[PDB]
């Protein structure tokens, strides 16, 4: 219950996906794209009154590349990082690989792809295809900055 409950109480305000399709699903991925701004759109405007306005993310014509940028806030200094992910073909079963490549001074990272929890794939696998985007981000980079930024900032590489 008790990770039923977490997941719920970090996502519940944002826009459930619906639509199972991939980049080259025609006219579902078109559908799907619409969900993940939807989603996105929604936790964003919800961060504002969080005073957790932590990310922005752009994506080609075809939604297919994703880049932007996130910033962390560690004893009221702030940090910036510019963010990228590719889709891969098979989502949204599988999740994308978010990259922060100028971070390529952590172990915590393969080229830029960051090194999330072994708990997060079972966590995304539980709930396809209703975690979008926003989910990657509120679930997996989110919970990754909170570890990984305090981290790298003691050990003086930030």
């Amino acid at each position: 219950s008790m990770a039923d409950e977490a997941t719920r109480r970090v996502v519940s305000e944002i826009p459930v996906l619906k639509t199972n399709a991939g980049p080259r699903d025609r006219e579902l991925w078109v559908q799907r794209l619409k969900e993940e701004y939807q989603s996105l759109i929604r936790y964003v405007e919800n961060n504002k009154n969080a005073d957790n306005d932590w990310f922005r993310l752009e994506s080609n014509k075809e939604g297919t590349r994703w880049f932007g940028k996130c910033w962390y806030i560690h004893d009221l200094l702030k940090y910036e990082f510019d963010i990228e992910f590719d889709i891969p073909i098979t989502y949204p079963t599988t999740a994308p690989e978010i990259a922060v490549p100028e971070l390529d001074k952590t172990a915590k990272m393969y080229g830029g792809k960051i090194c999330l929890t072994d708990h997060f794939k079972p966590l995304w696998a539980r709930n396809v295809p209703k975690f979008g985007l926003a989910h990657l981000m509120a679930l997996g980079l989110g919970p990754h900055l909170a570890v990984e930024i305090p981290d790298l900032i003691q050990k003086g590489v930030i």
